[PDB]
């Protein structure tokens, strides 16, 4: 549910940019069969950025309908205005999602005290578990360990997706929070290292195309079998890097199409079609992973 | 109209967080009287991030009404989804604004090709002049000079607000565009240097509270009188820096209230009220400028 | 010998900046009694930067004489000209040191191929084990994992002091080198994390004043008892940070004087005496560690 | 003498790595004929890092001999130990150089107070004019404008080589120093912008191979003719960038050999011979400049 390999699932689209239900069903079945712990619906990799609030709700509800109770769903619910994050969250209360993934405000660069008031207010108006989401390269704001410590005292703020790739954050956060607070990597390339230092899992792009291997790697890491998990990570390392050779989710949607998991690799502007050179790098990564 | 001292005007609010019409009128009269060249309505400083699309439109329309033809008005119109930027823009067509300030997509970090396609599409769905806006510390995206060169070929893309504070960009962009493409600073502390290098004006935070000084500074710059302009810049330098002692527009709103230009210094979460230490810093800077 | 807690020992000085033998003897006895694995003589913390080549040799020989076979000594031997590093190394061949700590060329910023030719040539002209030393914040150059992989194939290049604080480097290097190559942290604040990911020890500033606790922490980390080692690291964390509140070794020399391990805290210009505010921060760290 | 186009001259070498007198003479005649204002002997570009103190002195003395009063000579004299900088400087007293270029201590990262004490002490042991040199990418140390202000009060500290490429530093430093303190760029690609902001010249890599163009560029700048200067700058921009395609002075030495100005392009390790791809890049840039 909030540990192990969690996929940040693509939002598959037809040629017009509308959600492809048939493609989504195939992905969801794939994750159920491959042992993925949960699905993050309309996260970053799900083009949270370019869906409107309504389309967003629809993809989440569709994922819940297709999932049919077989795999837990977490929805992306972040916003850069605290009133808007509260309002959006209300739409998912009692939807069937198990939790919300809520990103630090982007663009407006609030203070730490602002982040604290933001997240505390969101949490106050829902019974759903909240997972905080720190990704400074995208938002311009860095939610620091001291603030995560203050927010972890709020009953339903249950963990953090830490996407800095700065592995010192693991034990800085861990020492400030209770043993039940969940630490999840949001950086596939450093995620095994993150788990080895005491993290609990990963919210992953790679998992979209290597679900079984991600699931086994995370299970080995949780049991302490790091040498063994590292053999898997070494085969997935080209994917961990090359799925970001052009802006995510351009590479992963192309990989999903190439494997046949989705009908088209279409995305919404300002995301553009993968370049020829990108296709070649991604294909080589897929073959390194044994997927083609 | 697109040169000299352009104010990025605050959206003054009541204690409930909604626009205060009497305060806005007072500010706009103040800019008319001070010699400000134009007003950017619902830019970053105007809390574009925390107004919904309807509130945003209402503020722009109210600003045009109150300006009553005495001062040109440029609307913030950026979005991180191309479709939504086109909508937002279509909405101000025939409103009376003289142009749009359109920020690079934020959060989703598109490629340069993606930036080119986003702005080209927006420009194609309007007749209004477009000023590109590059502020990578907020967006996670850096619109490079090469791409500005490509976009400057589109008929109604007419300038750029360069808020990197990287002064080498002035002549990198000038080399690639025509003599009538406008270059404006988005960084108060470096704006005089930017104009000395060949830029044409500034979209300014400091102009909210030192409108006459800023207009006089820019007039001297445009005339080649840099040493006279620099005396004015040194008097304003503590404001140029300390209006960012806490996240913009927290300081400038406090300063506006302290000077009697607005009724309340209220902002929307996740922006937080100014700290005491903040108050003290900004008050010292206002004293140095001779404003209080 | 090349694992566990290794101290980067201060070079204690009298009021004129000359090496204080009596102070050095006290330190060396302290490390022998407290279980330190080895001593790095005239490393960074030993003011390698401001001793001339002769003074340098003398401090190393004095440390070896005082040590009297009771604890292994490693000498700092780096230089930014390959001919000079070869020449300096010859002076220590058969001195009694067990190894050399050789920093990447500083200031001149060579390519990776230049680093490879540099270190390979140094290694070629000695039988002494060489430990490579990467500290980009000081040198302007970053010795990358791929190059460390190529250098590890040289018979007597036996390990690396990795002082970036970037914990991803551990397993990037480890996967390219043999199981006998030693990975040592050169960043006290992240050193436990470094060991938890697969590093073998630390070349430490903190060890100068908390030798026994560092030695126990490293032993616990080597046995896999990370929770236990983390209790010690948490008590030493203020030191790990505040020994760098002013440039190293200013704080640690002051701490050593305050504890009575050395007669004076004098250093060589351009290092300056600790500030009052620095003394207060360092003292508080020492008390947190239980040392005062 | 301390304005206009100052060349940071290469130390041409034979195949063994020792100074080539005939090549040096040829370069110095070339600068006399081209209008270069002064020569920096054994600066960074002159391989200050890899010459020992005697070799360094020999090159400066040989340069003064060959210049034969026709062109002023400034010696590199920096060291990271204050005592050693004082020695090095005392050595050039009454040599015939007109001043010294003294870099911030490298590697040991002193405080600003430490920088103040280092340069003040050096200045006190000579009558030669001192030009401070700030190049943080190489040294790990950033000499800030405030500290430049303090040092500019010392009688014989007369200027600064600002190699950050951060153009805001020009007017930050000008505000704090007297009208006769000299500001020189250390960054070819930004040097014209630096002079347009109020700087007085450049210590240039590009001047090694485009001496006449650089002197003409600086003459036009000093006269206020920026648009004419910028035409010359655009012709040289590929050199300004591609003379750093591999670490300086690897490219400029190759270019000097290719133009017939020196006999060999030999450098000292850890600098390595230019790669083939490098050769091709620099040749294209020399073609663009009209030099070959
Ligand atoms: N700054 C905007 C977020 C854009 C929504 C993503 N397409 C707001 O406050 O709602
Ligand atoms: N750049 C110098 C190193 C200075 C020695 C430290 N005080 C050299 O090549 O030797
Ligand atoms: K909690
Ligand atoms: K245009
Ligand atoms: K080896
Ligand atoms: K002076």
């Amino acid at each position: 549910m909030f540990t192990g390999s969690i996929v940040a699932i693509v939002t598959p689209m037809d040629e017009k940019g509308n959600v492809c239900r048939a493609s989504l069903k195939k992905l969801i079945d794939y994750h159920v069969a491959s042992g993925t712990s949960a699905i993050v619906s309309v996260g970053t990799t799900g083009e949270w950025a370019t869906l409107n609030h309504d389309e967003h709700a629809d993809v989440v509800m569709m994922t819940l309908d297709l999932a049919d109770g077989r795999i837990p769903v977490i929805a992306g619910t972040g916003a850069n205005a605290t009133a808007e994050a509260i309002s959006l969250t209300q739409r998912f209360n009692d939807s069937g999602i198990v939790g919300c993934l809520t990103v630090t405000p982007y663009y407006n660069r609030p203070s730490q005290e602002g982040l604290y008031q933001h997240f505390k207010a969101i949490a106050e108006h829902t019974d759903l578990p909240q997972i905080l989401y720190n990704v400074p390269s995208r938002t311009g704001c860095d939610l620091l360990p001291e603030t995560v410590g203050r927010l972890a005292k709020v009953k339903n703020i249950i963990g953090i997706k830490e996407a800095t790739g700065n592995l010192t954050r693991v034990n800085q956060i861990k020492e400030l929070v209770s043993d039940d607070f969940v630490l999840l990597s949001g950086d596939d390339a450093s995620a095994l290292d993150f788990m080895q230092l005491g993290g609990h899992g990963v919210i992953s792009v790679t998992a979209n195309v290597a679900a079984r291997d991600m699931a086994q790697m995370c299970k080995l890491a949780a049991e302490g079998h790091f040498a063994e998990a590292r053999v898997i990570n070494e085969r997935l390392m080209p994917l961990h890097n090359k799925l970001f050779v052009e802006p995510n989710p351009i590479p992963v949607k192309w990989a999903c199409k190439e494997l046949g998991l989705v009908a088209t690799d279409t995305l919404r502007l300002p995301m553009t079609p993968i370049t020829d050179s990108g296709r070649e790098t991604v294909r080589a990564a897929l073959k390194h992973a044994g997927l083609l």
